């Protein structure tokens, strides 16, 4: 039952191993969805799904530096549905962020922000109600 847009700190930074879970529903006629890993004013992680895009469903990623967006990856298998509960799982890697919906591996992105320590905030945001967010080291 928490507040969206929300804002979860990440003490010292990203690291490889470190497990983040968000839960929450899709609401109903859900536009987007944001997950927003930020280095600062720097977005290193932006993870956008999008409900109505020229009517499809589709997933963007993209890096955000010194307020310009870079190269989109996009990947069509979208697995959240408006009004329905769902699990997103990243998972830091070395070389990528790591992201399972539903317990099903979804996509990876690799690092474009290299210090991984710098990247010490997730912002939550969109159409969602939140149910919880954390984090795990595994
Ligand atoms: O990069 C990610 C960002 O993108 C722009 S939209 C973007 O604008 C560009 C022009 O400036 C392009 O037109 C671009 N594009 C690429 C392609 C394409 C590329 C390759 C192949 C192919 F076929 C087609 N087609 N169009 C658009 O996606 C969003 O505003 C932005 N954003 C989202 C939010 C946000 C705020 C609140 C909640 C939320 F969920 C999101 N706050 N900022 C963020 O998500």
């Amino acid at each position: 039952p928490l507040i969206v847009p929300y804002n979860l700190p990440l003490p010292g930074g990203v690291v490889p191993r470190m497990l983040i879970t968000i839960l929450g529903t899709v609401k109903p006629n859900a536009n987007r969805i944001a997950l927003d890993f930020q280095r600062g004013n720097d977005v290193a992680f932006h993870f956008n799904p999008r409900f109505n895009e020229n009517n499809r469903r589709v997933i963007v990623c993209n890096t955000k530096l010194d307020n310009n967006w870079g190269r989109e990856e996009r990947q069509s298998v979208f697995p959240f549905e408006s009004g329905k509960p769902f699990k997103i799982q990243v998972l830091v890697e070395p070389d990528h962020f790591k992201v399972a919906v539903n317990d099903a591996h979804l996509l990876q992105y690799n690092h474009r922000v290299k210090k991984l320590n710098e990247i010490s905030k997730l912002g939550i945001s969109g159409d969602i109600d939140l149910t919880s967010a954390s984090y795990t080291m595994i």
